C-alpha cells in the first residue's frame, strides 16, 4: 500500500491474496462494469434501443478501468457510482448513454456485495473442510491415547486425546453447516428500481410487467443466482448481513475455544503447536516455546465476535425503503470479517497439520493423579473381598491425607498406591493393583464415540470436498 | 414482593406461560423427573433398584420443598446435591439410588434442553400470528400508494402493503430460522462427568449396549429423536449461540419495524391502536417497548458468544450464573415482543388523506419528465418545456421551502397558456396509482409464494388474540 | 418470590439485600412520593395556593402504598406515573389535585433513577474498598515470595505472588477511581417540564424567571444533589447511564482477569479459592476442589461487561428531546448491571479472604524450570572463572537439550543442574551453583515495587474507606 | 494498489494527519527512538554505549528497510528481532547494543501509548471546534420557538438553539472524557520480561536507583510526567478500555445528533450545507466505533498472568480504527456544523398546525371545556380523517360563545410565548458550561 499511511492489517499481515482480491477496488469496478454490460445486453433483447457496436464498446472495456479518473470524478460528484458511470462512458462514448438505463445505484453497489458475499464464502468453505479434515485424522490416531480429563480446569475422570479432539471437530461441523447453509440461501437483488417498485423499467419498457419479470430473471440468472428477492426495497435486507456475520461470529467463538485449549496444553507440555527451524520465541530466550498461531487465532476470533454487532444494530435502523447509514459501516465490516475468518482457517489448518503430543508427560499427569480418582474402585474391591465400606473408606482417607501432605505441603509426587501396596490392610487386593489402575479402563466409551462420530457424523459432511483436501496451509 | 428487586420480565412484559417455563417449579420438577427416568431405565436395563424405591419417586415429584432445597444448599454449596437431598427426605427407601452413576449436568443440561425446546415452541406459533396478521395487512393495502422514503427524504411511490411486506419478509426469515434451530437441538442424554460414560460402563459391569441403550432411553422419554455422541460435560455451548443468535437477528427485525411505524406515527400515516381510557396526545408506546426490549435482545448476543469461547477442555463452570440471565430473559424479552407486535399489528390504522396530502405535496416534482414527455408527444421542443418546467419548479420549491406553503407547480403549470395543449391529461399524468410500478403485483406474488406456504402448517393457532 | 414464575436469580441468588433493596419497587414508588411532597412544599414556599392540610396529607402517606391499586390503574390508564397520582390522590384526596403540578411524569421516573444511581454507587465503592484493601494485606504478606512468572502461559523470569497480586490491585483501583467519578459526577434533572424550557413551571409563577430558578435548586438540594442539569430535554441525557455501564464493564474485565487467573493457579496447586468444611465438589468426587466462587465471579463480569451495549445503542437512537424506547430496556439493565456488580465484589472479596497459597508447589514449579532460564547466568560464571563464552554455549545448549529430552519425550523431572554438576567443564563452578539459581536472585525489584505501590498509590486510595473495613463479606451459595 | 484490498479509512474518510500517526512508518520511527533514548540514558547512567553507536543510530531513525524487515519477519517469525536485526544492519557499529535490558514491549508498548496520546491530542481540537461552532449556531438561534418532540410526537415548544444544546453538551461530556483519558496515561517504561526490571538489575550489578533513573529518563524523553510503577510485561490492557470507552461514548453522541438533523431533514426544518449525506456517513461510522468498545473487554478480561499474546493481532485493528474512525466522524461533523440551514417558514407552518392543540388550556383560562373538547374534536377529524389544515382558531373564531376572547386569540397563541425559558437556559449554559471548556482552545 505505502508504509507513510495506515494499512488494514487483514490486508499487509493475515489474509490470503485470494480473500485480499476478492475486497479489492479492482474486484467491485469490474464487477459494476460487468453487471452494467449484462443490464445492456437484457435490455437489448427485451427491446430496448440499444445497438451492438455500443455492447461491444463495454465488452471490451471492462477491465480497462481509470481509478484516477473516477476518483477524480468522485471528487467533483461525491458520488461513487454516478463516477464510474460517467468514466465508463468516457471510455465507451457511443454506450455512455445507455449505461446504468433505468437502474438505481444499488444495481451495482448491492448485486456486487452478494456477488462478493457468495463468493467470499465459497472461500472459506474449503479451508474449513481442510482443518476439519486434519482434526479428525488427528482424532482418529489417537482416539485410544488416554489424558486427564479437567472439568473447572481441574483432574477429572479420563478421556483420550482424540476424544478432546472430537469437542473441538463438532463444534467445526456445526459452522461447516452453518456456512454451507448462508451461503445457498443467498438470493440476488436483480432490477429493482430507486424505491423497489421497478417504476423506471416498467415506463422503459411501455406498461410490459412480463418485460420487467423476465429483466430480473435474465440478469439474476447471468450472476449465478438461483433466485432473486420478490421483495426489496432500494436495497437487500441487512437482515442478509446478520445472517453471514452471526455465523462467522459463532466460528470466532469456536475457534477461541480450541485455541484457547491448545494454549493450555502448551502450558501442560502435552500437547504443541508446530515450530520453524529458525524461529524464535522470545528476545531473551530463543529456544522458549510459545503457542503464538493459537494467540493470533484467538486474537483474531475475539474480533470476528465483536463485529457481530456492527450489521445487528444497521438493520435495527435502516428507515423504510433504505437510509444510507449502512453505507460506510458495510464498507468496513463485511470485508473485515472475510479478511479475519480467512485468517484464522488458515492459520488453524497450519496449527492442526503440526500438533505434536508428548505420551510420556500425558502418562506422568495421570500416575500424579489417577490415584485420588481410583479411591472408590480400591473400597470397592476390598468390599468384594470381605471387607467393610467405613473401614476401608477411613484407611484410604488416612493415606490420601499422608499422600496429599506430600504434594501440597513437600511439593513432592503421589505415593498413595505405594502406600496402599504396603499397608497390610490392602493385602486381599494387592495382586488386583495393576488391574485397578490401568488407564485404558478409566477411559469409558471414548475411543468408540470417536469411531461413532467420524462415521457417522463428520466423513459424510467431508465427502464433498475430497478435491480440496490436497493443499497445504503456509505461514508468514 | 414489592421489597426486593423483580425482574420486569416477570412483573411487567412476559406471558404466564413463557415465565411458568422458566420458573424453578417447572425447572425442579423436570430434574426429578429426569432422575425418575434415570431409576426406571437402570432398573429395566438390570441394576438393583425396587419398583418399591420408584413407586416413591413417582409419588414425590410434584412435592418439592425449596425451603429444604435453599438450606441445604447452603451447607453444601451445591445446588443439584441439595436437591438430590432434599428429593432423599421425601423418598427414604429411593435415597441412594438417585443421580446413580450420573453428574450434575444430567439433570441441569437436559433440563435446559427441554427448556429451550419448549420455549422455542411458544415462540413460534407467537411469530406466526405476527406474520398472518402483517399479510392480512399486505393484501388489503396492497395498492394503496405512498410516498416512498430513501435517505427519509421523498422518493418513487410504494405502496402501504408493498412497505408491509419489507416487515414480512425479515419476520419470515426469523420464523424459519427459529424452526430450524428448534428442530436441530439434540438431547445431552446420559454421558458421565467428562463426557465418557465411565461411571455407567462400570455399572453395567463393561457392557457397552447397555450404556447405549440407558441413554436411548431417556432421550426417548424426554421426547428428543436425537442424543448427542459427542460430548464433554456438557452439551456444547456452541448451541446457546445458535438460539441467542436467531432471537438477537429477530430483534433486530422487530426494532425496524416498530421504528418505521413511529415515524409514520410522527406523520400521521399511520397509527397504533389506543384504548379508551389511555393517557398520553398520541404515542408510539407500544413501538416504542418494543425496540427497548428488541434492543436487549440484541445486546444478549455477546453474553454465548464470550461464554463459548472461553470454555476449557471438557467444561468449565464460569458458564452457569451467565445461562441463568440470559437464557431466561431472551426468551422473556422475545415473548413479550411477539406479543406486543401481534397487538399492535391487529389494531394498525391508516389515514389515507394525510397519505394522499403528502404524496400531492411532492409528486409533482418527480412528475416533471413525464409532463415534458406529453409536451413533446403534443408538438413542443423539449429544451422549451425543459427551461419552463425548471422555471415553475424552482418558483414551487421556493413556495414549499421559503414560504412553508404548500406546493402549486401544477396550478403554476394549469395557468401557463405555453402547456394549454396538456391541461387536460394533467390529471392523468398525476394520477398516484400509476407511479407505484409493480408494487402491488410484487405483494401478490410474495404473499402466494413464500408467505402463505409458511404459515400453512400454523393454521389452528391462529385464532388467539394479542 | 413464588416458585410458579420466573424469578431473577440476582434478587433469589446473588446480589445482598440492600442492592436489591434500592431497585425495588417499594425504594422506587416511596421515591416518588417523596418527590412529589418536595415539589408541593417547594411551590408552596414560593407561593403557590397549596395549604398546609394538602401537604400534611402528602406527609402522613408517603409509605403508604397500594400496589393493587396502582396496578389496576395502570391496567387502565396505560400509563405507570398517572396510575400512581391517582393512586396517591386516592389516600390523598385533598392534595389530589396539586399533586405533580406543573411537572412532567420524568420528574418522578428520571430524579428517582438519579438518586438510586447515586445510592447504588455509594453500596459498591466500599466494597470495591474492602476488596483492594484485602488483596493488599496478602500482597504485603507475599510481597517477596518467589513465583515463576507466565507470559503465553509459558515459564518466564520469576516474579513475586505479591507482585503478581498487585497487577490485580492495580486494576481495581482504576475502577475505584472511576467509580467516586462517576458517582460525583451526577447531576440531578431536577424541574425541567415537557420538553426541557420549564413552561409549565413559568406560567404557574406568572413570568417569574427566579422562582422557577428557585424551584429547580430547591428540590435538587432536598434531593442531596450539588448540582442539576442547566440543559435537558424531557429527561437527563441518557449518555449519564453510559458513563455508568462503561466504568462497570470495565470493573467486569479485571474481575475477569483477575478470577480467571486465580482458576489457572487452581490448576497448578500454586493457590486456591476458600473451601467450607461441608462444602461438595462434584456429585461424583465430594473432594474435588473446584474454584467455583471464581467461576461464579467470571461468569458474572461476563454480563456486566455484555450489557455495556444497551446503553451505548439507547443513547444513540434518542430522537430529539426524549422518545420512550429507552424505558423498559432501563428498568432491566440499569438495576441488573448494578445488581450483578454488587455481587461480584461481595464474592470476590470473599475469595480475597481465604486465598491459600502453596509455597512447596511453588518451589517445585521454579525448580523444574529455573535451569533453563538461568543457563546465561552460569555462562557469565564460566567466563568469569577462565572459560571461553561460545564453548560454554555449546556445552549448555547440548546439555539443556538432554534435559529437555528427559522432561517432554521420557516425562520425567528437569536433572540440567545434575547434567552441568557432572560434566567436569564446569568445574570452576560446580561450588556457585547454589548461589547462580537462588530463586529470591531472580526476582528482579519485585518486593520493592510492591512496596513503592502500596505506600504511594494504594494506600491514599484506602484512606478515605477506613470505617467500612472490618466487614467479613459472606455467601449462602 | 487496487488489486488488494484498502482500508475505507485509509482511502476514503480519515485525514492524514491521523493516517499518518498509524502508519508503519510512524510506528517503526518510534521504536527505533525508543531504542536511541534507552541507549541514550544506559549511557549516561554508565553502560560502556560510545558516542559513535548512539550517533549511527541518531542518523537511521527513518531510514527503515521495510523489505528487509519482512523478510526477517518471514525467517524469525518475531516482528521486534526482525526490527533490531534490520536496524543493526544499517547501524553494525551500534549493533550490538540495541535493545540491550529490554524486552519487545519496550519498543511494541511505549509506542502504542505514544500513538494514543498523539491521537488523542488530534481529536481533541477537533472536537473543540465542533462544539464551538454549534455553540455559535445555538446563540444565534436561542430565541427561534420550534416544536418540541417527545416520542417524535409534538411537544411544548422548544427553540432550535436550545435543542442545538442538548448537543452540544453531549459532546462537552466527550471532550471532558478525552481529555481526562489523555492526561492519566502513564507511560510503561522500562520493566523487562515480567515487569520486575531483572535484567536491568543486572546490568547496573544491582542498583536499583539506576533502574528507577532509566525508567524515569526514558519516560521523560517520551514526554510522559508518569510512568507505571506496576506492570507486567505490558501495560494493563484495562487501558485500552478506557480509551475505547470514551470514543465508544462519543459514537453514541454523535449518532443521536445525526439522527436528529437526519429527521429536521425530512421534516424540512433544517438541511447540512436534499440528501444528509454527511449526516448518515457520521451515524454509519459511530455506530462502528460503538461495536468496537467490545474488543479490549473481551482482550482485557483475558489476559493471564504477566502477557498474553492473544491481544496483539486485535489491537493492531481496534486501536487504529477506533481513531481513524473517530477523526472522519469529527472532521465530518465539522464541517456539517459550519453552514445548517434553518427554513423558518417551514417551522413556522408546522408550529401554526399544532398548537392550537397545545394552546387549549390558556384559551380556557382566559374564558374562566366541554365546547373546547368539541371543536378541537372536528378539528383533529379535518386533520387526521380529510388531510386538511388545523382549523380550531378559525372554528372558535366563529363561536359567540368565545366572543370575550376573539380580540385576545393574537396573543394566546403567540410561538414566542410558549417557548418557556429555552433562550435563557441556553445562555446560562453557554456561559457558565460551554465557553469555560472552551477557552483552552
Ligand atoms: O442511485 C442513487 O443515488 C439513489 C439514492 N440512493 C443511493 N444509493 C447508493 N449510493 C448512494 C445513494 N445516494 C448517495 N449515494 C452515494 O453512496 C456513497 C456513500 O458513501 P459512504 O457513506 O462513504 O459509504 C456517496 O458517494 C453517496 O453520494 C437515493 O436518493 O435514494
Ligand atoms: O516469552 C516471552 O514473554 C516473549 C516476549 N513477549 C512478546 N512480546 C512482544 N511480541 C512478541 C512476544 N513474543 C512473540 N512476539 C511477537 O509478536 C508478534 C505477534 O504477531 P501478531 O500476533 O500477528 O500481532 C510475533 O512476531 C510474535 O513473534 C518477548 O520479549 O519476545
Ligand atoms: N460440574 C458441575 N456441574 C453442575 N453444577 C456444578 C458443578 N460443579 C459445581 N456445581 C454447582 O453448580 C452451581 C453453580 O452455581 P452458579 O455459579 O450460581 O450458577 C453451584 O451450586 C455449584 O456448586
Ligand atoms: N413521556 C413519558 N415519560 C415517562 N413515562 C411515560 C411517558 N409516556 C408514557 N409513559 C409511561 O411510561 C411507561 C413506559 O413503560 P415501558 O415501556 O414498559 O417502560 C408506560 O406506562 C407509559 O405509558
Ligand atoms: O409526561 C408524560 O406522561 C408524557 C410526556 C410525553 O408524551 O412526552
Ligand atoms: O458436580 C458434578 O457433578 C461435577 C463436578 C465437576 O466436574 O467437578
Ligand atoms: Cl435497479
Ligand atoms: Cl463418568
Ligand atoms: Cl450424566
Ligand atoms: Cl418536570
Ligand atoms: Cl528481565
Ligand atoms: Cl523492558
Amino acid at each position: 500500500g505505502s508504509p507513510d499511511s495506515y494499512r488494514s492489517p487483514l490486508a499487509s499481515r493475515y489474509a490470503s491474496p485470494e480473500m485480499c482480491f476478492v475486497f479489492s477496488d479492482r474486484y467491485k469496478f469490474r464487477t459494476w462494469r460487468q453487471l452494467w454490460l449484462w443490464l445492456a445486453e437484457a435490455e437489448q433483447t427485451l427491446g430496448l434501443p440499444i445497438t451492438d457496436e455500443q455492447i461491444q464498446e463495454m465488452k471490451s472495456n471492462l477491465e480497462n478501468i481509470d481509478f484516477k479518473m473516477a476518483a477524480e470524478e468522485e471528487k467533483r460528484l461525491r458520488h461513487d457510482v454516478m463516477a464510474h458511470v460517467h468514466t465508463f462512458g468516457h471510455c465507451c462514448p457511443k454506450a455512455a448513454g445507455i449505461i446504468h438505463l433505468g437502474a438505481t445505484s444499488c444495481y451495482v453497489g448491492d448485486n456486487t456485495d452478494l456477488i462478493i458475499l457468495r463468493n467470499a464464502l465459497d472461500l472459506l468453505l474449503p479451508k474449513l473442510a481442510r482443518v476439519i479434515s486434519r482434526l479428525a485424522d488427528f482424532a482418529k490416531e489417537r482416539a485410544s491415547l488416554p489424558t486427564l480429563g479437567f472439568t473447572h480446569f481441574q483432574p477429572a475422570q479420563l478421556t483420550t486425546v482424540g476424544k478432546r479432539c472430537c469437542l473441538w471437530i463438532q463444534d467445526l461441523c456445526m459452522d461447516l453447516q452453518n456456512l454451507k447453509r448462508v451461503r445457498d440461501d443467498l438470493r440476488f437483488r436483480g432490477v429493482k428500481g430507486t424505491t423497489g417498485t421497478q417504476a423506471s423499467f416498467l415506463q422503459l419498457f411501455e406498461g410490459d410487467d412480463h418485460k420487467v419479470e423476465q429483466l430480473d430473471k435474465m440478469v439474476t440468472e447471468k450472476a449465478g443466482f438461483k433466485r432473486a428477492f420478490i421483495i426489496t426495497g432500494q436495497t437487500y435486507t441487512r437482515k442478509v448481513d446478520i445472517e453471514v456475520l452471526s455465523v462467522l461470529a459463532s466460528l470466532g467463538a469456536s475457534v477461541h475455544k480450541i485455541c484457547t485449549d491448545i494454549r493450555l496444553l502448551a502450558n501442560l507440555k502435552e500437547m504443541e503447536e508446530p515450530f520453524e527451524k529458525q524461529q524464535i520465541g522470545s528476545s531473551a530466550m530463543p529456544y522458549k516455546r510459545n503457542p503464538m498461531r493459537s494467540e493470533r487465532c484467538c486474537s483474531l476470533a475475539r474480533h470476528l465476535m465483536t463485529l457481530v454487532m456492527d450489521p445487528l444494530q444497521t438493520a435495527s435502523v435502516q428507515w423504510f425503503e433504505r437510509t444510507l447509514d449502512d453505507s460506510a459501516n458495510r464498507r468496513i465490516c463485511l470485508a473485515e470479517a472475510f479478511l479475519t475468518a480467512d485468517t484464522i482457517l488458515n492459520t488453524l489448518q497450519n496449527i492442526s497439520e503440526g500438533l505434536v503430543v508428548y505420551p510420556k508427560v500425558i502418562e506422568r499427569r495421570i500416575r500424579q493423579e489417577l490415584p485420588f480418582m481410583a479411591t472408590e474402585n480400591i473400597i470397592m474391591a476390598m468390599v468384594k473381598a470381605g471387607g467393610s465400606r467405613q473401614d476401608c473408606h477411613e484407611k484410604i482417607r488416612v493415606l490420601s491425607q499422608q499422600a496429599a501432605s506430600v504434594v501440597k505441603q513437600e511439593g513432592g509426587d503421589n505415593d498413595l498406591i505405594e502406600r496402599i501396596q504396603a499397608d497390610a490392610y490392602f493385602s486381599p487386593i494387592h495382586s488386583q493393583l495393576d488391574h485397578l489402575l490401568d488407564p485404558s479402563s478409566f477411559t469409558g466409551r471414548a475411543s468408540q464415540q470417536v469411531q461413532r462420530f467420524l462415521e457417522e457424523e463428520v466423513y459424510p459432511l467431508l465427502k464433498p470436498y475430497e478435491s480440496v483436501m490436497k493443499v497445504k496451509a503456509e505461514l508468514c
